C-alpha cells in the first residue's frame, strides 16, 4: 500500500476496433489499467501505445504466413498462445510440438516472454492444462493463463488457489474472468472482492475482466457485466474497473 496497484488488462474485442474505435480515447490511462489484449495478431492501432500489448497465438490459423509475421515483427514483450485448445480440437501432444518447434524461438531468439494456452477452468480445461504443462516442463511458460467464469467470488479465489498449488513455478495470468451473475449487485460486488484480491496476490501478474464490447458476446456472459453500453459508451463497472484501487462497491 505505497504505490497504486496496476495490473488490470484491457480486452479489446475487435468489434470495438470495428465500429467504436474513438472510445479507447475515453479510456483512462492513469488508473490501474497496465496492459491491452484482443485475442489476435494484429495490435489495435487506435490504442496509439497507450498501453503494452500482448498479441495472441489464438488458434492454429495463427501459426503460417501473415499472422506469424505479426508475431515475429512485434515490439511488444508478452505473447500469449492458444485460447481453450480443449475447445478447438487442439491436443496437448500437438500445442506441445508447436511449442518446442516455433514458439520457443520466440523466447530463445525473440527474448519474448510467453503465456501458456488459457483453457476453460472445466474439468476438459483443467486436464488439457496439467497434461501440457507436464509435456514442455523443461521449457516452461513464463505465465500459466487461466480464464474463470461464475457467480460467488469465493470460488474463482479457491480456483486460483487450487491451480497456483498445482502449477507453482510460474505466475498466474486471469487471461479472461467475469461475474455470470445477472444481479447486478453480485457482478459488483465479486468484480471488486476479485480486483482487490488479485491486486494483494504478489503470484497473479495481471488480471482481465471481460465485457467491453457493444454486444453481449453469448448467451453465458451477464448483460449486467457488460463494461460498455450498446452506444459504445463506459459503463459504471467499467469506470470502476479503470478509476477505483482499491475498487468498491
Amino acid at each position: 500500500g505505497s504505490h497504486m496497484v496496476k495490473k488490470r488488462v484491457l480486452l479489446w474485442d475487435y468489434t470495438n476496433t470495428r465500429d467504436v474505435k474513438w472510445a479507447m480515447d475515453k479510456i483512462n490511462f492513469k488508473g490501474p489499467l497496465h496492459s491491452c489484449s484482443n485475442w489476435n495478431t494484429w495490435y489495435p492501432d487506435e490504442l496509439k501505445h497507450r498501453l503494452p500489448f500482448r498479441p495472441m497465438i489464438h488458434g492454429k490459423n495463427n501459426l503460417t504466413g501473415g499472422e506469424w509475421q505479426n508475431i515475429l515483427k512485434t515490439n511488444e514483450e508478452v505473447i500469449h498462445f492458444f485460447n481453450e485448445p480443449e475447445r478447438a480440437g487442439i491436443s496437448p501432444e500437438e500445442a506441445a510440438k508447436i511449442w518446442n518447434d516455433q514458439v520457443l524461438a520466440l523466447r530463445t531468439s525473440h527474448h519474448k516472454r510467453l503465456v501458456s494456452p488459457s483453457c476453460a477452468s472445466d474439468p476438459a480445461g483443467i486436464a488439457w492444462i496439467k497434461k501440457w504443462m507436464n509435456l514442455v516442463a523443461k521449457n516452461p511458460p513464463d505465465y500459466l493463463g487461466l480464464h474463470w467464469y461464475g457467480t460467488k467470488g469465493d470460488e474463482m479465489i479457491r480456483y486460483l488457489e487450487s491451480m497456483h498449488k498445482e502449477h507453482p513455478h510460474q505466475p498466474i495470468i486471469v487471461s479472461e474472468w467475469a461475474s455470470t451473475s445477472r444481479s447486478y449487485p453480485d457482478v459488483l460486488g465479486l468484480t471488486v472482492q476479485l480486483a482487490n484480491w488479485m491486486d494483494s496476490t504478489p503470484w497473479v501478474a495481471e488480471y482481465a475482466l471481460f465485457g467491453c464490447m457493444r454486444q453481449m458476446a453469448d448467451d453465458f456472459v451477464s448483460p449486467e457485466a457488460q463494461l460498455m453500453n450498446k452506444d459504445g459508451s463506459f459503463t459504471d463497472l467499467m469506470w470502476k474497473y479503470m478509476s477505483d484501487q482499491p475498487m468498491h462497491i
